């Protein structure tokens, strides 16, 4: 049997340091010395291994990358200095003016604007559609279609998308790449390549680093395509070069990934169920609910049902502000996936950049509240919510 | 009188830390806690100051930014996670399919690829010209021209370009931006806005950090434009987000920037003079030489002549490899601007990515060597060249 | 009710950062600016709060300190740059030539040397006894006795020591301090002040940081005593000043301390049971065994039974080397308490500094192996032991 | 010729990393993996090279150490987590109850209390005398004398001590070790072993790191004595283990040591001379003054006259507070040796811990002001002083 995920977030891609450091050292160096001119020109030509310069590759960054590639069961991984840089380095390597991209319409807010406003201006065409309806991706393909893109569960309604059926329709013509943002599951919950996906991206900012102190992105997929994302999309187009220091912080955060993912998913099931029972609460979205739309597809794709919860209060937006301003243990902030529980209001904060219409066409409402459950004691978490929620009743 | 450069690289844009920390702390945090929901919505809407999320701004990175904006005399500065990222976020926010771009043909290798290959698949038109020749700029101006771009001295030949002349030609038409990559000078030798330039970019991986351990970029210019570059170039298109830990290190490196540039320049003039006298060397390009073409222009534009030297051996390619393989003190690696002296072979190494005819048209021959002098003892530096060179003869 | 341990390792001693940073910043500053001379003189005289100089206190190190003091229920905590430094600063502030010290003979190797060799050249008297035997403490008490010291479970045999009994004997005379090294439990399994202990020390290089990349110590106890240890032990005698960067990393590591200790313990009980059943093993010392001597005491004193296991092979010294040289998943190195499982041979490695008769009197034989279980998959851990062990037979 | 100091703060003790990192990586690891049991027991026995555990030694820390050892022309160097830890690890390895220590009476304030109050309590005898008078060390020796200790120039009056004459008297009986704290000169200004000293210590906090963000100490001297300071004074007594991260910050700061020392010494000569001419100023102490006491000995021992200045205003202590509170570029804080200029009042701040009598017996007055000149533009520095000083007249 393959190393388990639990063992592998600590031991996959073992490094060999010359002094036998238990924890591989930090390669904070912009540049690497050649033994001679012929070796440097050989590396430059892609004909000899070894390092050259940190925008092109770095040993600490490669350690993280081979550990992520193993956990995602992909041939290679390229690390970048933010989830947006991973998204952008991948699609601006693959696309040129005249190509076509299809995307799910419920996306993180900044992915939506990269697709809607920048790819648009570089002559690329995009469709935003609900990729969860059976058949919509095939109805929107054209000869020139190159990428189909989605996030599941989606940020932030937690909509579920049947990846395998999206793939089957996208690969029904040649030359189409399916890209899935797996930030909200992490590689402990889902491996998108299992279902036909070609490329898997992450905001490592969230669960993978898990400690709210690093911004970073990851690209996982085949070696030859990622070699072109490295030499074109990283080298030249985005310049999104992860600091070797932050890469070594994310390997450190990775090694408790499996224990954090289980504990956050167990705490989140308790909290979502508590919330769903409270009288001030109207509606709770959580992929583990049997009444969730796409539950059954979520169960086939997800090993655990995650730590994201989204819910709506019967007091709407003003109720939301009150709950939120009065919480004491839960933290008001954007981002998600850390050890501590965070909460925010997506229409005034993360999805504010997307025009209301476009929000609501996707299902983003003005009363939604988005919660990312940490590893605090579940009863204290429920109790912070009880006190905030009782105050609205 | 303005705070001098030598004081300002330590004291411009002073911080106010609540504990009075002498060295402002490292914000190695991905996100920021709102006091209440309103403040959150306000910050997102640009109505209230404060921090939100490290892809969008962070106090350690603002400190470095305001210190560089002061030193380049610009209203603002945006820091990035590589010099390519500063260039790309800059030109990808400005241009859109259909615009036109004029650049100096002699550029860093990687920028030339971005501009020849990337830009052009995005529907941008590009021409590479000699902006150092009177009239070439105005003759290539087109109605859709948006950027005129160049480096002086140029990488790797050290060509001098008359900034003031290029700017008056580019700005003879409305709506053009002149962008100068000021890496090789640093804000201590040149402030390109003094000459009419509108946007100044840097690879802060070179002299500004000065310690060869950080890869980062900087963008300097008007608040208006740089707010657009921060919300579009950085936030969505490149995702080139600097690590706060690396920003702090650059800030640190920045504080010796004045004494390192003077000491590097002093050393360089001695080493350049020594190379010039040596019978194995055909040519030495240095901006301080009296005969260096554009020496009066170099003199009006540079407070110091820099630590870059480029030279060509009479034995060409095979003599350059021999000399670079027997150097014992000067270090063989790409990059430049560190405390230690570095050297490389442009044609096979930093510019091997440029089709040979383009290198040749810009004067990059295969007998050419590029040297960045650091702060070792100038007599030990000359002695390394003496033994290596005498072994050639 | 008190904030639970599981919440408090993330939220006790909350910080107030001026920008609302989610993760309080790294004060990597040696010194602090006074607003005026008076405030400077006031701070130095203890009349005004604030910071002066990182040998004397730093906000990142106070944050870690107050979080540990909360978790051990002590009024204060002083962090140091190694577990030895916490022990030394502690006992060197208390004692003076002429005092007497009583310690458990089974100690970490290095503490035993400090106490047998260092203390005694300084004119301190020391006796090493079995504090686990009823009456030994009171029988060695002397009028000049100042400290009674011990570790439970002990390093490396896992002897349990009845804290409550040792404290009532030591405190039957006035003026004695009981000091417990709580490293092997961590504040999540045991709070030794609950039992009458007066001073709790840790090697935070072990479970509290939990990631094997930091060497640091902690001292926990009354404000009075620890103010003396900070101004004398730390400031003048040891100079064991923690790096703010390493403090911040420990804080970071601390936030998973609860889920790592539970997961380590769960794993350990399975691995200990497996070793116990194996025909090549003569004996397994684990605190959770029903037959483990002092299992009722271990049970009153520990919330979990820990991840330390010590075992003796029926083949002695030569069988221990063979097994430790063919282990593929468990890592051979000294130290313990990390996410990865570590193992070593006490007699030739952590305790080889102890004259052999003293090791032997404390039960350290040469067939003994010490194991610290981490958070890998328990079935892969047992399978490594199975192949290594079966190769012995 | 030996590598010059200028070249050697960058290139002495060159490291060989397996990937040819231009800047050796950071070994942030508590622990090192053995290839087998026999290798670990061999290292533990001092019979085989390689690493074991970071309290005992670490490759990044060793890089700094060999670079300091080369610049101080000593066989070895041991790095510690504060200057006090270096002082204390050296003298608590060498001394035992019954020994005798002679020290100069003008010392940093915390060295004075370690000698006066802690060594005293561990049965060691100490004499505080003025070691600058010809003959005083010999008059105070006894059979049991083991160490003679001093700082020159002294902190903070800048008193000069003729090291060679102190050595000649201390080595006039066998078994005596001369220890000189060379913090205020740095190895660019003085090598104390030139004059007969056996052991040289530093607060690396000051000039050597040079960037006010690291607390650390260094011990330089023979290999066999430093091997005992490592295995006893570091391992066991002080536990003063430098973080490998801060050691790599101090190597980074080291590489501009020679350019910073020259620039701070040139700026300090200008500033001291300016101060000496101002009408509100009464007395200025600067080793470069020809009327300094011990000038001629300072000239033989010091290559440059340093950046420390101490001066007294005719308005005494209240004048001091006013000047200081009104300075704008100079920073009010303790510590010294950074890139930025710092200033403080030694009797209410650094030497307040020493009883007035003892201060003044040494020459510390209540009007002294102690300044450590950075690398700002000298005219702006003089101008900040002019504006503060004119306000007193
Ligand atoms: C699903 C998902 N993708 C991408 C990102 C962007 O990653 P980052 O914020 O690291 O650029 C976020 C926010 C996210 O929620
Ligand atoms: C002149 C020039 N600017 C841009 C770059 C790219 O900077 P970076 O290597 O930091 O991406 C470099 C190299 C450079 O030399
Ligand atoms: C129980 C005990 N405390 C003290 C020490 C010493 O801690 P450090 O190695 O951090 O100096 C260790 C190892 C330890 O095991
Ligand atoms: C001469 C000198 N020695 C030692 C120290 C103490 O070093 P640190 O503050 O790093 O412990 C200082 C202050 C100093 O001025």
């Amino acid at each position: 049997e393959r190393m388990t995920p639990a063992t592998a977030c600590i031991h996959a891609n073992p490094q060999k340091d010359q002094f036998g450091a238990a924890i591989p050292p930090i390669y904070q160096t912009s540049t690497f010395v050649f033994d001679n001119c012929q070796q440097g020109g050989n590396r430059f030509a892609g004909q000899e291994s070894g390092y050259i310069y940190t925008r092109l590759g770095n040993p600490t960054v490669s350690n993280l990358e081979g550990k992520i590639a193993f956990l995602e069961k992909t041939e290679a991984c390229v690390a970048t200095s933010s989830g947006m840089g991973a998204i952008a380095a991948t699609v601006l390597t693959i696309l040129k003016a005249g190509d076509h991209l299809i995307s799910d319409e419920c996306l993180y807010g900044c992915t939506h604007a990269l697709f809607e406003h920048a790819l648009t201006k570089f002559g690329i065409q995009v469709d935003f559609i609900n990729t969860a309806i059976p058949g919509e991706v095939k109805k929107h393909m054209k000869p020139n279609t190159k990428i189909v893109y989605f996030e599941t569960p989606a940020n932030p309604t937690l909509k579920i998308i049947d990846m395998e059926r999206v793939c089957k329709d996208a690969h029904s013509q040649e030359g189409v790449l399916v890209i899935a943002d797996n930030t909200f599951c992490s590689p402990m919950i889902t491996n998108p390549v299992d279902f036909g996906v070609d490329v898997v991206v992450h905001s490592a900012t969230k669960y993978i680093n898990g400690h709210t102190d690093v911004v970073a992105g990851l690209i996982c997929g085949k070696a030859d395509l990622l070699q072109q994302i490295r030499m074109v999309g990283i080298k030249d187009i985005t310049g999104s070069v992860i600091s070797p220091h932050d890469a070594w912080l994310i390997t450190r955060g990775l090694s408790t990934l499996n224990i954090r993912m289980k504990a956050e998913s167990e705490n989140a099931m308790k909290v979502a169920e508590y919330l769903k029972s409270h009288p001030a609460v109207e509606k709770v979205y959580y992929p583990g609910f049997e009444d969730h739309e796409g539950h059954d597809i979520a169960k086939k794709q997800m090993r655990m049902y995650g730590s994201m919860i989204t819910f709506i209060l019967k007091s709407g937006f003003e109720g939301a502000k009150k709950l939120l301003d009065n919480l004491k243990l839960i933290t008001l902030a954007v981002s998600l996936g850390g050890c501590e529980s965070l909460i925010q209001h997506p229409a005034s904060m993360t999805h504010a950049v997307v025009p209301k219409e476009e929000r609501e066409a996707a299902g983003i409402t003005d009363g939604m509240i988005r919660l990312s459950v940490g590893i605090e004691d579940a009863d204290e978490l429920i109790a912070d919510f009880k006190q905030g929620l009782d105050a609205l009743l």
